[PDB]
Parts: structure tokens; C-alpha cells; sequence
């Protein structure tokens, strides 16, 4: 065991407020110059991490005991849970389906009589989801050899089930972190739409027009007729004011409600209008404040089992609490981030489908997607890096396949921003597969 | 007539900035050029043309 | 004034607006709304901005 131990170990000392304070100037510590006891108290008032055997002060051979034994309990719980989207039995991979609108076609009898089978494909995109975090707790519990520490069984078994109350306290804490790493990782992808404010904690302007932008954002993202924007497929979506959750980090809310809500006569016309929830994450730099639909959380459970066993010869119980997820994000639905300081002029560009997949000599219109943060020009420069053919997209998205084309292609939206002797290239790109269109192949003419 | 400073009450925190705006309530667009400046404190404080 | 550019721009777009909205509905009416310039009336009613 343990033999004398110092009555300090781990206090550093801001100052002495014993004798070189508290008994030196009739200043602020005067007030403890009347304490009898002030320098026994004092030297152990935060509690000591040893209890060195103490006889009694009475009688030498009596041991002085322990009174009270104050087990606390904690119960630690993940804020984001209410974004879990459920349960996965079997199965690795969630695939996501998006439909989208296409193109009216004029009216015209006399030309269509040969049109009746004419045929169009539709406006689908896809994508694809993963179980991710396997992991573990394992925690071992020796109940017969800590009944030696206990008097009482109500604090025996509250201790026992202290020890398994860290395990799931353990779970929703890392459940909760991995979820704000989905929200830094979408970011440091460069999905999420961006709208550059200025630090709002540098005036009580910027954070005016901080929450102008915010309520802007919330409407445009509520409009009947959806939106090409606002998310990752640059799919035409729409969104519902109470389906739309705002996390904010701390201290912005302190920001807001004091210089803002506090003042604002009519209250509501500040708000924030969805459904505000406040972390302590955006471990980044710049992100702050992210808007997102309800179901861009794509979080299911995969495993939850806690297995235990004991080790007769060794009186012992090991647990080992599973937890497999699935953890990831969508790009259909809705995502804005709010960010501070610089950002790019461009944050990224959507080639339109990513699968192309065309006959050779085919074509394909492609579309690019430029999420500017400014608000003009960015215009697309056009690439196919695949073989070389007859291969080659033109001025804008259409691709231009080629007879002779036997390798998949690579569609680039090149954007240079940045000085002429500086340039810096934002590139979106899209697969095309090519398939042998047999017939009128080999010799022409 | 009149011009109004839009932010009519501000804080900024130190080693910040705020761009005002000044809307100028006049006759007719005459191109009515607007002087900013800033007044107390120290030199560390100043205000641009903008 | 192009009012998101001031507050002052847009104070005065709510001017405008208000008074122009109650110049729309003027129970004599007027012609100065009109295409066709003849004397119309509209309601408050009525107006969608």
C-alpha cells in the first residue's frame, strides 16, 4: 500500500494565502486574520486524494474511521440522438434515391407522329452510404474483491453499477463527438453550401447581418417550388421550416441573445426560426452556425450487444459493449454553413449526373454547378481527360463521345480563380462509361 | 435634407471593423459626395472613405 | 434606392410602398396604374406585393 504522502501533489500554487498572504498585509485577506483554524483549513480545504491512517486524538490505539461514502452518479447523453434515423439488421450499404424534373417539350402534332415511342430517361441521381465505426468497450469489474472496500451493500451495488453506468455514459459521449466530426467532415469536403459573414462577435453589426443571412437562408430553403441549390447533388429540393435544425455553437447564442434578443422589441422577427440546438463543436476554423434538414443526419444503428464473461479462476466479469454505426450524411438533403473569415470565391462545382455512361460517338449535356461565394462570373472551362479520339467536350457540358472511345472519361468543370500568374483551379468532374455502340462501326463511307 | 448613418447604434469589439453605410435623403441625384469621419479616442481609430 | 444596400435605402422602399399601396386603393381611383390608363381601384384586399 502506501506509505507518508506530502499533503499537496498535484497543486501548482497560484500564491501562498497562508502565512507569506493571509498573515501578511491588512489588505483583502485581513477578513481571514480572525479564523483560528484558517491554516488547517486552508491546507486541506479542497480535499485530499489519500486517507492516510489517522489514530485517534483521544486514545493512540483507536483509528479514526470513515463516516460517509458519497457515490456520485453522472449520466451523460448524447444531443444529437434525436437525429438517429434507426435500425440496420443486415447489410453493409444504404443507397439513397433522388428523382428529379426534366424539361417541358413544345406541343406539336404533324412532327410527333413519329415520335409516339420516342423515348426519354429520367432526371435520377444516387448515393451511398456505409456502416463506419466498430468499436468497443471493454470494462472489468472484480465484484468480490471490491466488496473489501464497502461497508454497506446499497453502496457496493451503487459502486457496481457506477462501473456500468460509464459504459453508455462512454457511448453517447463518443456517439455525440463522431456525430460533429460528420458535420466537420462534410465541411472540409467543401459540401456545404457557404455563406461568408463576418465574425459576428466583432460587432453587433456583423452579427445583425449574421442573422439576416440566417433568415434569408431559412425562406429560400423553404420555397414551394425548391431549389437547385443548397446541397451537394445540385438536385432541386425543398425543405420545411420545422424540418430545418440550427446548430450553434455556445457562446454565438450568448452573442445573439444578449446583444440581440435581449433589445429586439418584437423578439420573433430575430429569430432564428428553426429548430435551434446548441453544441460545442465546428472544430474548424470559420464554421460556424450550420442549417440543415432534419434528414441530412443519416445515422443508423448496426450494433448494440454487450457481451460479458467471467473468468472463474479469476473473480471477475468482463463487458464489452459493441457498438456498430453507420455514419454519415446526405448530400440531397439541405445543408448551408455559415462561415467566418475568408473562403474561397468558389467552394466547389456539381458536373450534373456522375454516371454518365454513354454509347461511342454519343453525347452528353453536361451541366456545372458553381458554388460561388461571391456573386458573379466563375465561368467553366470544360475537359474530358479520358483517351484521344475524337473525344472532346465542347464549349460547355456536351461531351461528344467518339467512335473509336474505349476508355472511361473524366468530365472536368475547371474554375480559375485567383490572379492570372496565381491561378487556382476549383474542379468538379463527373465518370462516363463508355459502351461499344456495335453497328456502323469499323469503315465510313 | 438628411443623411442617415444606417447603423445607428453599434458595438465593436476591439481590433474590429464596421463598414456604415450613409443614405443620403435628398432632392434630386445631384452626386452628393459623403465625408466620414470619426471622432474621440486614439489614433489607433480611423475610418475610410467607404 | 435598391434598399438591401442601406437602411436607410430600405426604409424608404417601405415608404414607397406603403404610400404607393394606398394610392392603388384610393376610392376615387386613378388611371396612373394602368396600362390601358383608365380609372381603376384595388384593395388592400387585393394587392400582392
Amino acid at each position: 500500500t502506501f506509505n507518508d504522502v506530502k499533503t499537496s501533489l498535484g497543486i501548482t500554487e497560484s500564491y501562498d494565502i497562508v502565512n507569506a498572504i493571509r498573515n501578511s498585509q491588512g489588505d483583502n485577506f485581513k477578513s481571514y486574520v480572525p479564523l483560528a483554524t484558517a491554516n488547517n483549513v486552508a491546507e486541506v480545504g479542497a480535499g485530499i486524494l489519500i486517507n492516510q491512517t489517522v489514530q485517534n486524538d483521544f486514545i493512540t490505539s483507536l483509528v479514526d474511521r470513515i463516516g460517509l461514502v458519497v457515490i456520485r452518479q453522472v449520466s451523460l447523453n448524447n444531443p444529437l440522438k434525436k437525429f438517429k434515423k434507426g435500425q440496420i439488421p443486415l447489410g453493409r450499404t444504404i443507397e439513397e434515391i433522388y428523382t428529379d424534373i426534366t424539361k417541358e417539350k413544345q406541343y406539336d402534332a404533324e412532327e410527333a407522329e413519329q415520335k409516339v415511342f420516342e423515348r426519354e430517361m429520367p432526371n435520377v441521381k444516387t448515393l451511398f452510404h456505409e456502416r463506419n465505426r466498430q468499436g468497443f468497450y471493454h470494462q472489468t469489474i472484480q465484484d468480490d474483491s471490491l466488496k473489501t472496500a464497502f461497508v454497506s451493500w446499497g453502496n457496493f451495488e451503487s459502486f457496481v453499477s457506477s462501473i456500468i453506468n460509464a459504459i453508455y455514459n462512454s457511448a453517447e459521449v463518443d456517439e455525440y463527438e463522431y456525430m460533429k466530426l460528420l458535420v466537420d467532415n462534410y465541411y472540409s469536403k467543401g459540401l456545404f453550401t457557404t455563406v461568408k459573414i463576418d465574425e459576428p462577435t466583432s460587432s453587433t453589426g456583423a452579427l445583425t447581418e449574421f442573422v439576416k443571412k440566417m433568415r434569408a437562408t431559412a425562406r429560400k430553403l423553404t420555397l414551394p417550388q425548391g431549389s437547385r441549390d443548397w446541397n451537394s447533388m445540385a438536385v432541386r429540393t425543398r425543405s420545411y421550416m420545422e424540418d430545418l435544425h440550427l446548430i450553434i455553437d455556445a457562446d454565438l447564442e450568448a452573442e445573439l441573445d444578449v446583444d440581440v434578443l435581449a433589445k429586439a422589441f418584437n423578439m420573433n422577427r430575430t429569430d432564428f426560426l428553426g429548430n435551434v440546438t446548441v453544441i460545442d463543436g465546428f472544430a474548424s476554423t470559420g464554421l460556424e452556425a450550420v442549417l440543415v434538414d432534419k434528414d441530412w443526419f443519416m445515422v443508423y444503428d448496426n450494433l448494440h450487444k454487450m457481451e460479458t464473461v467471467r473468468n472463474p479462476r479469476g473473480l471477475y466479469w468482463n463487458y464489452y459493449y459493441h457498438v456498430w454505426q453507420t455514419l454519415s450524411v446526405s448530400r440531397f438533403a439541405n445543408a448551408v454553413a455559415f462561415v467566418s473569415g475568408d473562403v474561397p470565391a468558389v467552394t466547389q462545382v456539381i458536373v450534373s449526373p456522375n454516371i454518365a455512361a454513354v454509347k461511342q460517338g454519343g453525347q452528353q449535356q453536361f451541366t456545372a454547378y458553381v458554388r460561388a461565394t461571391n456573386a458573379k462570373d466563375h465561368k467553366v472551362v470544360w475537359s474530358v481527360e479520358g483517351g484521344s479520339t475524337g473525344t472532346a467536350i465542347t464549349g460547355d457540358g456536351l461531351l461528344s463521345v467518339s467512335g473509336n472511345e474505349d476508355n472511361q472519361l473524366t468530365v472536368k468543370a475547371t474554375v480559375d480563380i485567383g490572379t492570372e500568374d496565381k491561378p487556382k483551379l476549383v474542379v468538379g468532374e463527373a465518370v462516363v462509361s463508355i459502351r461499344p455502340n456495335n453497328a456502323s462501326g469499323g469503315a465510313q463511307a
